[PDB]
């Protein structure tokens, strides 16, 4: 299971959660930011360092709300991948 494949699956989990329309749109945009920001690599191969480099691009520019939400979205994606058995720990922590 690689990241971009997992994001595909995570979009479907989000669709079934029953989230307000405005919120879901925001969530989908931040998934797009993740796809753009990180490689289509096996979940365990995504490093701390790569996560920090994506997030820091936003932070450096003053994009504080975005960096918070990208981080939170990725974390939750990783938690869903744990629930589905593809990894055993969450690296966004």
């Amino acid at each position: 299971m690689t990241l971009h494949s997992w994001l595909d699956r995570y979009e479907k989990i989000l669709a079934s959660r029953g989230i307000k329309q405005k919120t879901l749109i925001n969530y989908m945009s931040k998934i797009k930011a993740i796809r753009r920001g990180l490689p289509d690599a096996p979940l365990e191969d995504i490093t701390t360092k790569e996560i920090a480099a994506m997030l820091n691009g936003y932070i450096d520019e003053g994009k504080a709300a975005s960096a918070k939400l990208i981080r939170s979205t990725l974390s939750d994606a990783f938690r869903e991948a744990i629930a589905e058995g593809h990894i055993t720990t969450n690296h966004v922590a």
